[PDB]
RNA sequence: UUACCAUCAACAUGGAAACUUGGCU
RNA sequence: UCCAUGUUGAUGGUAA
């Protein structure tokens, strides 16, 4: 899995390495012949002979883990419980811990108890802090930091994956909220928690008929008033006498007094305030340095408590004091090509400025084309056409005066009538200017322009052509998109792999149109990866959909055969849309279908397939380290070891000006191409530049994003299989 | 629907929820 | 009673 391409760069990830040696731990089964309903009964059964069962036990259904070997492997205890007792049959039996899949679960439970050994309380899965708030003393709000941690196993051993989050908070009481509100949804949705007994309480129902003078039987004794109760419990007073009360019932009733409460989350009015969200964005969008600061403070809190550390010592695992530090490598910047010119990409990996003033490779003379709009939007469309005339000769295209057609009114019926009248064999592109953003009209227009009488078209809104001092870049972007939707290529990159047909797949999961689960298939056609062939497989099955994908692959391969007079030696399938629940299905079910029927085109024709799974969401964050400063790494950084599981890698390719850049995770589930891992990594980096919508770099490779866009367009708007006349073009950008 | 990326709320169908002191109302 | 897999509003940034 090793590869040496670029220059070394020191980086650090948010992984705390757990030097945890599990020795002597064995899954002891206790059980009993007469079943007992209560889990607490079983826990107390263990605790009765806890002197022999140990002072540090993990029992969650008779799967008793004790840290050290029991002196007698088989130990039988008969004991009587409290209710009747039934002569419980406690008997110790041994089960091995060899497989090590139980080790991660044991780690998780012990580490949960270790996290609660501190004074961090839980408002969920996260254990939010209640001692170091981030005051925002203008909105009366308050931000609590908190941590979510998940022990996992990586190439370097066991890593505590760690990520910080912020939970908002107010300081005005609930009665202040009710003061300013003189409704039900805001109060019920909020999760009010009292300060004295710091635990989260959920409000489900309100009763505007109770009061503090009401009585509740305390300690199963006599009646007490809420004022008396809180006076005798926590030494405080409550002033109001006819205020509402809040009812909380778990899954008897708990009556919260809405003066001691403190609402949480954000209310709709609080969210609507632009200033509030602008202020909280600064804290929520954490740069790398502040994220590292919170991480370091968490490590110090774990280390210096002396209660969590004792439990760590008890279970025999060592914890480390600094976040993981590794030595990654940065691939060189890529020479972007144009017609008789080249530009080396920035350290930011963005060449919009050079794209605006440099000649594209292939340009289509936009001779015959027409513009469609309502009368109200005449001047804006005319001004847009003038700027398209202005900005095209600089970049290479020769644009002529389009045709000028108006529609009777704004209704979809008139647009459809005008399109049915207008479309002719010679017409190349139709521009349609929507006065608003209505989904059904867009669906009908794209239906007519992609199924019935297929012609590539550009729809644009009357919002992005009215704001002057910005229409120049809008025209320069629409011009490139228009060139893309005609068979012309914009830029190119030096790709040193001959005869490697690249494939991209992504599936549009959706329960909107019959849960059809539309797919998308995109395949390259030339040695430079600048022309694409796009098909879609829409099926209500998990088996025959792969047969449609088989047909798509066969058609793409024969298209390559026509367009290059030979067949590809390699096929690389960058697969997208596969999460963590359904990772295995590709490896064993979809892949052999691709492997099976490639013998129809040649004598023992077996192209060297290789399948790659793309995950855009991960809990890993990678910072570059300069001296003692943490900052986002530049685009083009590879991390292929010490945080990777099985022949995979992390690529940083996006540039983000706000917060921490999220790397993209690439696995190679099926590898038969014969390419070295280094060349596959470099190919995945180079394909990142090949997305025409955005000059620069993107998260996923260009084929995967193209497939996602095709599937999205087919599933959301067309609801049908688009025509075959538009396959060789990119008609979905 | 000119595009790409960082946060964050509601509506759909994947798990789950024990410790611990026992103890919130 | 909460977090996941998501499907969608309203916020931020960029673009000579
Ligand atoms: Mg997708
Ligand atoms: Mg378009």
């Amino acid at each position: 899995q090793r590869g040496s391409s670029g220059q070394p760069v020191p980086v650090s990830a948010n992984y705390l390495p757990l030097k945890g040696n599990m020795d002597g731990v064995f899954k002891y089964a206790v059980g009993f012949n007469p079943p007992v309903e209560d889990i607490r009964s079983r826990s107390q059964l263990l605790n009765e002979h806890k002197e022999l069962i140990g002072l540090t036990r993990v029992f969650d259904g008779s799967t008793l883990y004790v840290p050290k070997r029991i002196c007698e492997q088989r130990l039988d205890l008969m004991s009587t419980r409290q209710t009747d007792g039934a002569s419980i049959k406690v008997t110790i039996s041994l089960v091995d811990s060899v497989k090590n899949r139980d080790v991660v679960q044991l780690m998780n439970v012990i580490f949960k108890r270790i996290l609660r050994s501190l004074k961090l309380q839980r408002i969920g899965r996260d254990y939010y802090d209640a001692n170091s708030p981030l005051e925002v003393p203008q909105h009366k709000m308050q931000l609590w930091p908190g941590y979510v941690t998940a022990i996992n196993r990586h190439e370097g051993g066991l890593m505590l994956v760690l990520d910080v989050s912020h939970r908002v908070m107010k300081t005005d009481t609930a009665l202040d909220f009710l003061y300013e509100l003189y409704a039900f949804k805001q109060l019920v949705g909020s999760v009010v928690l009292t300060r004295y007994n710091n635990r989260t309480y959920e409000i489900d129902d309100i009763a505007w008929d109770k009061n503090p003078r009401c009585a509740f039987q305390d300690h199963a004794g006599s009646q007490i008033t809420f004022v008396d109760y809180y006076k005798r419990a926590y030494d405080l007073d409550i002033t109001d006498l006819e205020q509402p009360l809040l009812i909380h019932r778990p899954k008897e009733m708990v009556c919260l007094v809405p003066e001691l409460c403190a609402m949480t989350g954000l209310t709709d009015a609080a969210r609507s305030d632009f200033k509030v969200m602008k202020d909280l964005a600064v804290h929520t969008r954490v740069p790398p340095e502040k994220r590292a600061e919170s991480f370091r403070k968490f490590i110090q809190r774990l280390n210096t408590t002396k209660e969590a550390s004792e439990l760590l010592h008890s279970w025999g695992l060592v914890l480390d004091s600094r976040m993981l530090d590794m030595q990654g490598r940065r691939l060189p910047p890529e020479k972007i090509l144009f017609k008789h010119s080249s530009i080396v990409a920035n350290m930011e990996a963005d060449w919009s400025r050079e794209c605006l003033k440099e000649h594209v490779i292939s340009a289509v003379s936009l001779l015959d084309w027409a513009v469609l709009f309502v009368r109200k939007d005449q001047g804006k469309a005319t001004d847009f056409v003038n700027m398209l005339s202005k900005v095209c000769p600089p970049i290479g295209m020769e644009v002529h005066e389009p045709k000028m057609v108006e529609v009777v009114n704004d209704r979809t019926e008139s647009y459809l009538r005008a399109l049915r009248e207008l479309i002719a064999p010679r017409l190349q592109m139709v521009v349609i200017v929507f006065p608003t953003s209505r989904d059904d009209r867009y669906s009908a227009v794209k239906k007519l322009c992609c199924i019935e009488s297929p012609i590539p078209s550009q729809v644009l809104i009357a919002r992005t052509i009215t704001q002057q001092q910005k229409l120049r870049s809008v025209a320069q972007k629409v011009a490139l998109q228009m060139n893309a939707k005609l068979g012309g290529e914009l830029w190119a990159v030096e790709i040193p792999l001959k005869s490697c047909m690249v494939v991209g797949i992504d599936v549009y999961h959706d329960k909107s149109y019959g849960n059809k689960s539309i797919a998308g298939f995109v395949a390259s056609t030339n040695p430079s990866f600048t022309r694409w062939y796009s098909r879609t497989a829409m099926q209500e099955q998990s088996q025959e959909l792969i047969h449609e994908l088989k047909l798509c692959m066969q058609a793409a391969l024969k298209k390559y055969n026509e367009m290059n007079q030979s067949l590809p030696e390699r096929i690389i399938v960058f697969r997208d849309g596969v999460g963590e629940g359904r990772e295995e299905y590709v490896s064993e079910f979809e892949v052999p279908q691709f492997n099976s029927c490639f013998s129809i085109f040649g004598e023992n024709y077996c192209p060297k397939l290789a399948v790659v799974v793309v995950q855009k969401r991960i809990t890993t964050r990678i910072f570059g380290r300069s001296g003692h400063s943490y900052d986002n790494p530049p685009p083009g950084v590879i991390v292929d070891h010490t945080i990777t599981k099985s022949y995979d890698f992390y690529l940083v390719s996006q540039h983000v000006r706000q917060g921490t850049v999220s790397p993209t995770y690439y696995r190679v589930i099926y590898d038969k191409s014969g390419l070295k891992p280094d060349h596959l990594q470099r190919l995945t980096y180079k394909l990142t530049h090949m997305y025409y919508n955005w000059p620069g770099t993107i998260r996923t490779p260009a084929p995967c994003k193209y497939a996602h866009k095709l599937a999205f367009l087919v599933g959301k708007s067309l609801h049908r299989d688009p025509a075959h006349e538009l396959s060789d073009r990119l008609f979905f950008l």
